[PDB]
């Protein structure tokens, strides 16, 4: 990230997404049951440090689902979940999973800024097929609700018409500007 | 709930969207910002405590976003936010915001089972639109990917394709069944 700002609000909001979420993810592994790839956090690559922000956003909590090979590996996992009391998880089965599409030339797709194993394609593209990355919030108002795009600052636009902004990054104690004990 | 599982999975739902998520939304109502009508969850009424955790389970996330007016509401809700390090949150602007519909008969749209104010119809269509309630995984898995379903007992099935599924309540700490201490 450029900007100081950009690069704190990226480590606010990936620590955020850790607090949210669960590591069941990791359990799963170790049930025998086959067909689990992972969650798209550990599938998805950033190509240029410059979007990690923008990506890190419009992936949102999708970045927890995991992908696996169909509805029946779903189905199966659930009932690991249950038995072992491991909370929830999203599951995204590759036959059944839509992929989404930019249908417009706004910006910068952001399927173009990162890097995937072709075999989860379409779990990628369902997370990210028709999400597009723009300079700034001024550069968005005229798509809402017709693009699905991402501020390089982090602002997000839903398809729908569902807007999302504001720092990630929190308050914190006050630091005295003064050197009051060096 | 009918089942006392039903009951727990309800109040844990409840519990854990309220560890997540924002209450940044009340500190909106004193910005002076008109136009905010407030947050889906605190605009919806289910009809029948039947369907109390279909519909916690179906709106997810979206229970905290907050209807607006429009576009310029949303954007200065969220300037004001930045100004006073309050988060993020989700906005949903009446004008924009695209309702979704059901478009087949496979259960119970759960739209018919809450109650809302008819100003607000864009968002909450938006929210529970196209969702539909179905009584079991087994009634579902034929529509995966063409219908958003809920199952009674909470399990989601994004129109998408994407399956959610797994206890909301937690193993906590053991109980004797033996009554060791009367």
């Amino acid at each position: 990230m450029e900007l100081e700002s950009s690069e704190r609000e990226l480590i606010a909001a990936e620590a955020q997404r850790e607090v949210r979420g669960n590591r069941a993810a990791e359990e799963l592994k170790r049930s025998g049951i086959g067909g689990i790839y992972g969650t798209l956090a550990e599938l998805i690559k950033v190509k240029d440090e410059a979007y990690a922000l923008a990506i890190e956003v419009a992936l949102g909590n999708r970045a927890d689902n995991v992908v696996v090979e169909d509805e029946l590996v779903a189905e199966k996992a659930i009932k690991y979940l249950k038995e072992h009391k491991l909370g929830r998880l999203t599951f995204l089965p590759l036959n059944k999973i839509k992929p989404k599409h930019v249908d417009s030339s706004v910006g910068l797709p952001a399927v173009d800024v990162i890097e995937y194993d072709q075999k989860i394609e379409n779990a990628v593209k369902f997370a990210l097929g028709d999400t597009v990355i723009v300079n700034s919030m001024e550069e968005a108002r005229p798509h809402i609700g017709k693009v699905r795009m991402v501020t390089i600052e982090g602002e997000l636009y839903e398809r729908s018409g569902a807007i999302t902004g504001g720092h990630f990054r929190a308050r914190g104690l006050a630091v005295d500007t003064t050197k009051l004990r060096l």
